[PDB]
DNA sequence: GTGATCGC
DNA sequence: GTGATCGC
């Protein structure tokens, strides 16, 4: 499941972004509320990196 | 520990 | 096979 908004993020290179994750999917325990995360590609490095989703992200 | 995902 | 992603 590919992602289309972007994100704002804070990419490894220390970097604030706005990027388009390519996969995205939610991350929860069973009974607790969990994140969303996005698997980002930082564009200056090349480096994949996971990023936390704002809760109202589309999975 | 838990939850899913995948580049490394 | 799992680090690293988060909030609980």
């Amino acid at each position: 499941s590919s992602g289309k908004k972007p994100v704002k993020v804070k990419t490894p290179a220390g970097k604030e972004a706005e990027l388009v994750p390519e996969k995205v999917w939610a991350l929860a325990p069973k009974g607790r509320k969990g994140v969303k995360i996005g698997l980002f590609k930082d564009p200056e490095t090349g480096k994949y990196f996971r990023h936390k989703l704002p809760d109202d992200y589309p999975i």
